[PDB]
Order: C-alpha cells, then structure tokens, then sequence
C-alpha cells in the first residue's frame, strides 16, 4: 500500500463543493489515472469537531465493495488539508439532473430506485446505515448508473446522534429530527422522499422554514398532485410511514409491482 502526496497529482477543474468538501479533478503524474480529489480543511475539522465523521467516511467506505458505491481508494494529508482519494464519477449529480430535467419519468425515477435500493442492502447487511441520502449526494457513472457518496455521516445500527443537524431537515425521518434512537429503517424513508422528488420536482415535506419543515415531518404531512400515478403513491405511502417498523423491507421494495413494471435493471 502506497503514501501518497499532492506531488503525485495534477489538479484540474472544481467538481463540486460541500460544506467541508472541496473537490477536484485530479489525474496521478504516473500512471495518468483520473480521479477526484475531496480536499478538506483540517482547521475547519478541528472548529466542527468532526474528526470522527471523517474517520468513519475512510474507514466504512473504503471497504464497502459494489457496483452502485462509489470507491474511496485511499488518503493522505499536510499540515492544513486533508485529502481524499475517490472514484470519478464523469455523469455528475442526481441533484444536477433534475434541475435540468424539473422532475423524472416514471421508468428514470424505478431504475433509480432499484440501483438506491441495491446498494442499500449491501449496506444494510453489513448493519451499516448512510443516514445522508439525498440528490447532491447520488452521482452517475459512464453508463449513467447511480452510485451512492459521502459516507460522512453513516454509523452502525442501532445509534444515537452526537453532531448537531447542520443544514436540510427534508430528508430525515421523525425519528432523527428528534434526537431519538434509530436505525436502518431511516434509509427506507429517504428512499420515500427521493421517490417523491424524483416524479414531483421538489420533497414532500418542503417549506420556507425550519420550524415548519419540522412540524410536517414529524405528522407526515404530504399530498400528492394530480399526475403523480395509483402505483407510485402505493409504494411512497409505505415507505413514509411515521413508524420505522412498519416501513417495508428493501426486498419489498425491490418486488414492488410499480418497481418492477418500471424498471430497466433488475435486483
Ligand atoms: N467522485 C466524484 N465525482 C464527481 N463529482 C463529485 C465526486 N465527489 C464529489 N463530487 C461533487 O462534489 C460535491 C461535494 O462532495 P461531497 O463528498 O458530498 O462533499 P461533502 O461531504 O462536503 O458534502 C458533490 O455534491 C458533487 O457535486
Ligand atoms: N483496487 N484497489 C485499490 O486499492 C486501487 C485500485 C486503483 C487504485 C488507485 C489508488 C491510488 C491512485 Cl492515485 C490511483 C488508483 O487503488
Ligand atoms: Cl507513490
Ligand atoms: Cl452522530
Ligand atoms: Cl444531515
Ligand atoms: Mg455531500
Ligand atoms: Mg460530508
């Protein structure tokens, strides 16, 4: 296993930003291997607090192996930054593609769906739960496949949670809004949320404030429009369920007759 250094690397163009996350383009001098380059600021880690965060993102996403999960292949650091080593993924964000598109057809949004569904029982059988599902953190392959980043706030079942919620409540469940214990079943209700956004252009829960957000979350306040078809309402009542032990399995999902009936790709 290789030390490497910012020397073995050509920078290119800013592929994204994030909260801690700065993210390059990178190609390594010597093999001329394309990747990206998460750069962090360790005085920004330090002021969070979220040296555990990072740690828990090396360590659990390095060792996860599956077609729908990004790979992290490794780290290095100097005296200011941090840097994480990652698979490029040339298709951009879930999140990009439907601002371009305002909402997903039905056959986009099932195929979706099951390569979320897939990587998530990967996941999940390793009792490891992402906590952070949502489209900025949902990239695409060459072959526009979707694949799961960001690992920085995934633990291991059962948990409770130590960080302070920093931005978006929209797709959390009531459970982890309200500071309680929770567990796998939070990562069936984002996969609810997402499906809702992905047909509809925008979360069910959305509104102009915090204070409110949270008020139609914790009483699973949403409506469906018009457009939105008998099937695909079936599946996202289940999934939004106020208690996670009645949110369906992943199997479930998988073998969905809307699912099934939709999607290009199978289990
Ligand atoms: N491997 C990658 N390939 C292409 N773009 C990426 C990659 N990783 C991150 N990005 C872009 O950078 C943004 C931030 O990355 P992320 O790891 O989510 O940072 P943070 O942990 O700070 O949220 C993403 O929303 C995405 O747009
Ligand atoms: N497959 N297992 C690995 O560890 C692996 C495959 C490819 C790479 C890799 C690591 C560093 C750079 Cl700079 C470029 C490629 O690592
Ligand atoms: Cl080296
Ligand atoms: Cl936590
Ligand atoms: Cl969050
Ligand atoms: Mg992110
Ligand atoms: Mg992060």
């Amino acid at each position: 296993k290789r030390q490497w250094a910012l020397e073995d690397f050509e920078i290119g163009r800013p592929l994204g930003k994030g909260k801690f996350g700065n993210v390059y383009l990178a190609r390594e001098k010597q093999s001329k291997f394309i990747l990206a380059l998460k750069v962090l600021f360790k005085a920004q880690l330090e002021k969070a607090g979220v040296e555990h965060q990072l740690r828990r993102e090396v360590e659990i996403q390095s060792h996860l192996r599956h077609p729908n999960i990004l790979r992290l292949y490794g780290y290095f650091h100097d005296a200011t930054r941090v840097y994480l080593i990652l698979e490029y993924a040339p298709l951009g964000t879930v999140y990009r593609e439907l601002q371009k598109l305002s909402k997903f057809d039905e056959q986009r949004t099932a195929t979706y769906i099951t390569e979320l569904a897939n990587a998530l029982s990967y996941c999940h059988s390793k009792r490891v739960i992402h906590r952070d599902i949502k489209p900025e953190n949902l990239l695409l392959g060459s072959a526009g496949e979707l694949k799961i980043a960001d690992f920085g706030w995934s633990v291991h079942a059962p948990s409770s949670r130590r960080t302070t919620l920093a931005g978006t409540l929209d797709y959390l469940p009531p459970e982890m809004i309200e500071g309680r214990m929770h567990d796998e079943k939070v990562d069936l209700w984002s996969l609810g949320v997402l499906c809702y956004e992905f047909l509809v252009g925008k979360p069910p829960f959305e509104a102009n404030t915090y204070q409110e957000t949270y008020k139609r979350i914790s009483r699973v306040e949403f409506t469906f429009p018009d457009f939105v078809t008998e099937g695909a309402r079936d599946l996202i009542s289940r999934l939004l369920k106020h208690n996670p032990s009645q949110r369906p399995m992943l199997r479930e999902v998988l073998e969905h007759p809307w699912i099934t009936a939709n999607s290009s790709k199978p289990s």
